[PDB]
């Protein structure tokens, strides 16, 4: 028992290890300007990252009828008013629902990492064998020629959820061969979808093979960044103003970190100091939150301190975080908060009442956001927020999953609150 120590200097540890549900708000949090320089990476990163997609466009509009892979974003206002009730927390400001949920490809926030990591790698190779070129049609890469270019290369992952399954049918669509490894625990639905692409799911209980890696990868962590403007190009559509007098306050679920901080990073270049992320993670996973609170990043996990990182959020179900991700963008964070599995389930069941959405228990992570930071006159007054401002904010929850859940499982998710 040497978790005890820390709890010491680190009062908020002592909450972690109980499963309290935490709010943490970032003391340590600044201007762009000034977060910009850890990041490692810079908005022409992010320019590269949306032309990239910008080239393949043609190619996926073609291979994935469906299809940009984007997501709606809805204002949920039946869903405020719920909250509001069951909780008692009033949320001032518009909340809306950005709904990467029901993205093509994997239904979920993966599609855009997931994705655009397997078409940079695809692209890279095409380019240096001298058969394309960035002024090409990328729907070339349709061909029987190339499919058996990408014949040659594999590509492999380690995961049983999203990852695996973006990874999986995108590299798939493009020729490599793919190779899924998989615990035999996991539902036989991902199996099945990703057999249908012609992936090799290997079950349990070398210079041509391509690892994808959510740890470090910074190509996930751009390709998520691509987001921010986006949702600034669907706010102009709708009329919607990002300010000082109208804040956006965007809840962003965490499980290693590529995912949020990517996201909150392309929010940032996009809309400024007026945009205030946050990340969410399962009590019984906060890797992130437990990272950037002592400092500690990647060197310490939720193991170390007790957690059992066991939770109906399979997606945040990470013990230890990206490392890269919390010095990268911690002090583009306003802050970071937990909340329980119940909170989740029974939120989950909630937003379908009110809105008629259907998300996996992961998506319910930002939800709990908006009236923990409309609570805390500590973080109003910390970034100074009139009443005003806080009344014209527009509080963006971002679902991660949900889309290609098949009813049985979703059936499973709404019998739990
Ligand atoms: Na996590």
């Amino acid at each position: 028992e040497n978790i005890q120590k820390l709890i010491a200097r680190y009062p908020l540890v002592e909450d972690l290890v109980a499963l309290k549900e935490t709010t943490w708000f970032n003391p340590g949090a600044t201007s762009l300007a000034q977060g910009l320089p850890y990041v490692g990476l810079t908005e022409q990163d992010v320019n590269a990252a949306h032309d990239r997609l910008a080239r393949f466009a043609p190619y996926l509009a073609k291979a994935f009828p469906q299809t940009m892979i984007e997501s709606d974003v809805v204002a949920i206002p039946a869903m405020q008013k719920r909250l509001e009730k069951e909780y008692g927390q009033t949320i001032n400001g518009e909340m809306l629902l950005k709904k990467d949920s029901h993205l093509a490809i994997s239904g979920s926030i993966k599609a855009r990492g997931g994705i655009y990591e397997v078409l940079t790698h695809a692209e890279k190779l095409a380019l240096e064998a001298g058969l394309l070129t960035t002024d090409d049609d990328y729907s070339v890469l349709l061909s029987p020629e190339f499919k058996q270019f990408f014949s040659q290369y594999s590509i492999a992952v380690g995961s049983a959820g999203n990852l695996g399954l973006s990874i999986g049918i995108m590299s798939a669509c493009i020729g490599f061969k793919v190779t899924v490894h998989m615990s035999a625990d996991a539902r036989a639905w991902k199996k099945a979808k990703l057999r249908s692409h012609g992936v090799t799911v290997v079950e349990y209980e070398d210079p041509n093979c391509f690892f994808i890696d959510d740890e470090n990868s910074r190509t996930l962590f751009l390709g998520y960044a691509v987001a921010g403007q986006r949702l600034k190009a669907q706010f102009a559509q709708q009329g919607r103003v990002v300010d000082a007098s109208h804040p956006l306050f965007v809840y962003l679920p965490c499980g290693v970190g590529g995912g949020p901080g990517g996201v909150a990073f392309g929010l940032k270049l996009a809309f400024g100091d007026n945009v205030h992320c946050f990340f969410a993670e399962p009590t019984h996973s906060p890797c992130m939150l437990l990272g950037v609170y002592t400092g500690l990043h990647d060197a310490i996990s939720v193991q170390d301190i007790g957690i059992d990182n066991l939770t109906a959020a399979d997606g945040l179900a990470v013990g230890r975080a990206s490392g890269f991700v919390g010095r990268a963008m911690e002090r583009l964070l306003d802050g970071l908060y937990t909340l329980d599995d119940q909170t989740m389930y029974d939120m989950l069941g909630w937003l379908a009442q009110e809105e008629g959405i259907r998300l996996e228990p992961s998506a319910l992570a930002g939800m709990a956001g908006p009236q923990r930071i409309c609570a805390s006159v500590a973080y109003q007054q910390r970034h100074g927020f009139s009443q005003t401002q806080l009344g014209n904010a527009t509080h963006l929850v971002w679902a991660t999953g949900g889309g290609m859940v098949p009813e049985d499982e979703m059936e499973q998710y709404l019998a739990k609150g």
